[PDB]
RNA sequence: AGUUGCUUUGACUACAAAACCAUGCCUCUCUCUUGGAGCGAAUUGGAUGAUCGGGCCGAGGGCAGCGUAGCGCCUCUUCCCCUCACUCUCCUUUCCCUAAUAUGACUUGAGUCAUCAAAGCCUUUCUGACUCAAAAAUUUUUUAAAAAAAAAAGUCGCGUAUUUUAAUAUCGCGACUCUAAUUUUUAGUCAAGAAGGUUGAAACUUCCAGGAAAAAACUUCGAAUUGGGAGGGCGAUCCUCCCGGUGAACUGACCGUACCCCAAACCGACACAGGUGAACAAGUAGAGUAUACUAGGGCGCUUGAGAGAACCAUGUCGAAGGAACUCGGCAAAAUGACCCCGUAACUUCGGGAGAAGGGGUGCUCUCCUAUCUUUUGAUUAGGAAAGCGGCACAUACCAGGGGGUA
RNA sequence: CGGAACAGGUUUUAGAACAGAACUUCGAUAGGCGAGAGGUGGAAGCACCGCGAGGUGUGGAGCCAUCUCGUACUAAACGAA
């Protein structure tokens, strides 16, 4: 067409590529090795592509948290002289501060043209600065923003109050409301959300119904499927139960794309509810609009008939879910274990267990949590302490350590206790030296009376100078001192 | 010396949505590409009930030709096909509406902005995935010992009976497809990155005239400083092995650095039209670094105002004639480019030769070919063919006079 | 002839400077403006024909080195010098 001269079908193939790049990148699938074994491909190649296509594409990596080859993408497309706009100064903006840190953002707002620092790349950089949880910096700049007449639109107030709201300082947005519509700035859908999230943040139910009034009253703001999703937390949360149903059937009213997202959210919902027909009903909803059903939404509908005391429903969509799964998610798998360990079905965990590496998922901490939880529950400490080996080895998913629950440690020591294990006792501190470093308030503050079998360690007082100084209990040196 | 490389390559699409509550274990575990559940219609469907009409088969008595069984004719309604209603639970074809199909909704009018080491190679080095390899796990076979090996699911089909009814299961089989698992470790590969160096900066071919030196630098080897370990030692800090041995959040002294440098600053007595290495040097026309014009950068040349005689210098043009000029065609004029045709005497067979002599050349349209067209259903180059304008189409600039004979 | 002749200014049929000749405001000396002659040869704009290069009409069109005529608008006595 005339208003779009830049077509991806009858581009020529000799200069062009044969299909779109934000197809091409996700041709092995959507996961980082993949798209970065495909944007490599794609780099050394000869074949060219649009600027919008290069802007699609980075749309696209965004809202699938792929930061790294978008920015790797938007930089080496910039340095083969695709030249960047304001807009896409500040998209290029928000890459930086994803993928290399709030400091590099920065580093690149600074080195930024001064016509090119705008409300654009001004507003990209607040939101950065509100995503951080820094309320010093933001502040900062909405003051210099303020001082140098560049316009801050409902976007940065949204980004604020999210802000405000994230830290706990939750009381300053309905202030920001006011002085929101002070300068005639209109809220969005989004105000709204946060705006309620806020009001019921400060233990205000009824303050939500004058929210949704005066939305209702305003006349230019739609609502959408998010703001009766807001309300049905809202409602769901603080125990009422009918708002929460008109919320709900408002959020089913208001879905007509269909998407994913909002179906997570009515079978979550109506999970905490309680109400199990009309979960049926939405699974069968999603399960018609999604022929092809992802691991996601069986993970939360296993775990939801789980939640509502259907074992035989949750057994049969697991097995549905086993002979149709292109990945084996090891979370589905979890939530039947925990199924089964929670109800003493230990034989059948044990062989979901023993048969699910073979299928393709190997287990995680969640798998050897459930186990020691089992363990613990029951009473067995030799066979609980192999699994919390077995998940500090294995450790968290995203790159983190893991570390066992407080109270379970709790539970476990006093279990220690009581048949006089200091074997066990002093295994399971190794494991919190290896896991962690404080390790100090009631772990084994007064926890020396496992000692009381058969004499004491050496250091005589020493030992607790080292853990960067731990301080008992006073009624803990009696039998300390008595001992020496 | 000649080739092949070094020789730049792209974007122009207007776009802050990147701000989120449930569950959470890295909650889209990997979603690139799926039409609608419209209270929307028309031919069709049907989960339904009767009336009328038509048509087999069939039923008995018979008129009928046998000792059983007949061929035409004569009374009947089931069963099926239709029709009027009830009707949305299944199928077929189309139309409307809504969704999606990449954002938003004149100045490349011959430009602007980027880029200007890409691609390789060699050392390391962090992290993933796969592969063994190998051992420890269990079965079979062979003689407690040794050899070979599967473990988990989905789909299709066959023969056979167990519930207080989740029998879509349990019993044995034949076939197909998919996955790699309990622990330990090596060696490897890929993948994704981070530090160094190094090549590109030259390679090949041919030729004769046969194309620097240097314990400088570099690689190697030896010995090794003021170091750290492991075994001998009736010893004296001795002997033999191993690691390290120029390493860095050490330090890098001294001298030049202004300014001119085709020039008014250097060599010429001058602020002198002379002389003064190499490197870089956008665009259009062009074979070109020729030549014309040109932005950028630099400069207007350190005497001017008038007048527009002779004469002198340097240029433009010139009737008719065309070397009669003169020592002599001196000077000038002329020729001049590319493509095509054509090219003599003579010759040492290499030449002569661009011999000489001729023709065409602009623009527009349309075909044909190709350009080894990185926007291939329209652009450049070449050729045909038909037209258009002028005195003139190598229109300016640039750019052989030719032949005969001593 | 006797406040004559010069000089100055605008010029030119004259001219190296000088000299000559014309005119010098009750003035056409020069410039300008207007008209005509003369040269060139058919402007722009618009319309029509053609795919196009281009062609046709409006229309001896448009333009102006010179020459003549008209005309004090400017400079020559604007010399209340
Ligand atoms: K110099
Ligand atoms: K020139
Ligand atoms: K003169
Ligand atoms: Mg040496
Ligand atoms: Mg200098
Ligand atoms: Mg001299
Ligand atoms: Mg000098
Ligand atoms: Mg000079
Ligand atoms: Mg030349
Ligand atoms: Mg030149
Ligand atoms: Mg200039
Ligand atoms: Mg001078
Ligand atoms: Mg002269
Ligand atoms: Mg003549
Ligand atoms: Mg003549
Ligand atoms: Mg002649
Ligand atoms: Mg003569
Ligand atoms: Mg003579
Ligand atoms: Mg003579
Ligand atoms: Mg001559
Ligand atoms: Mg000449
Ligand atoms: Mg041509
Ligand atoms: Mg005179
Ligand atoms: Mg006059
Ligand atoms: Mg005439
Ligand atoms: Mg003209």
């Amino acid at each position: 067409h005339l208003s779009r001269p830049r077509d991806i079908v009858k581009r020529s193939t000799k200069k062009y590529l044969d299909e779109p790049l934000y197809h091409r990148l996700f041709k092995d699938g959507g996961s980082e090795v993949s798209v970065r074994q495909q944007l490599n491909q794609f780099l050394k190649g000869t074949k060219h592509v649009f600027k919008w296509e290069v802007g699609d594409t980075i749309k696209k990596l965004r809202s699938r948290g792929l930061y790294y080859p978008a920015l790797k993408l938007s930089e080496v497309m910039e340095h083969r002289g695709m030249n960047k706009t304001v807009s896409d100064q500040a998209i290029h903006l928000d890459l930086v501060a994803k993928a290399r840190g709030i400091a590099a953002g920065e580093s690149y707002f600074v080195d930024l043209p001064e016509t090119s620092k705008t409300e654009l790349t001004y507003a990209s950089l607040l939101n950065c600065y509100c995503k951080e949880l820094m309320t010093e910096k933001a502040e900062g700049l909405l003051n210099k923003m303020k001082e140098l007449n560049i316009t801050v639109s409902s976007m940065s107030y949204n980004s604020l109050m999210t802000l405000y709201t994230k830290t706990g300082q939750a009381e300053r947005v309905p202030g920001m409301i006011q002085e929101m519509k002070a300068e005639d700035v209109m809220p969005d859908s989004y105000t709204y959300n946060v705006w309620m999230r806020a009001l019921a943040a400060t233990e205000d139910v009824s303050g939500v119904e004058r929210v949704i009034e005066e939305m209702n009253r305003d006349g230019r703001v739609a609502p959408d499927w998010t703001t009766y999703s807001n309300m049905a937390s809202i409602y769901v949360d603080a125990g009422l139960s009918e708002k929460a149903e008109k919320a709900l059937q408002e959020l089913e009213m208001k879905n007509t794309d269909r998407d994913f997202k909002a179906y997570q959210f009515l079978i979550t919902l109506y999970g905490r509810l309680g109400k199990l027909n009309e979960v049926y009903r939405i699974w069968r909803s999603l399960r018609l609009a999604m022929p092809k059903t992802s691991n996601v939404a069986y993970l939360n509908m296993i775990q939801v008939l789980v939640n509502l005391k259907d074992l035989p429903g949750a057994e049969t969509l697991f097995k549905e879910w086993q002979a149709n799964c292109s990945t084996y998610d090891i979370r589905v798998v979890n939530v039947m274990i925990g199924a089964y360990t929670r109800e003493g079905l230990v034989e059948k965990a044990n062989e979901l267990k023993e048969k699910s590496p073979r299928r393709g998922g190997k287990l995680n901490a969640k798998t050897w949590e459930l186990f020691m939880d089992y363990y613990v529950k029951r009473g067995e400490t030799a066979q609980a302490l192999e699994c919390i080996t077995k998940a500090v080895s294995i450790g968290k998913g995203d790159g983190g350590k893991w570390l066992p629950s407080e109270d379970t440690v709790r539970a476990l020591m006093s279990q220690f206790e009581e048949k006089k294990d200091v074997n066990g006792a002093e295994s399971l501190l190794e494991i919190l030296k290896k896991g962690t470093d404080d390790v100090g308030a009631e772990t084994f503050e007064s926890l020396i009376r496992t000692y009381a079998a058969a004499g004491k360690s050496h250091p005589a007082m020493r030992q607790r100078l080292k853990m960067e100084k731990v301080k008992v209990d006073k009624a803990t040196e009696k039998l300390l001192d008595e001992l020496c």
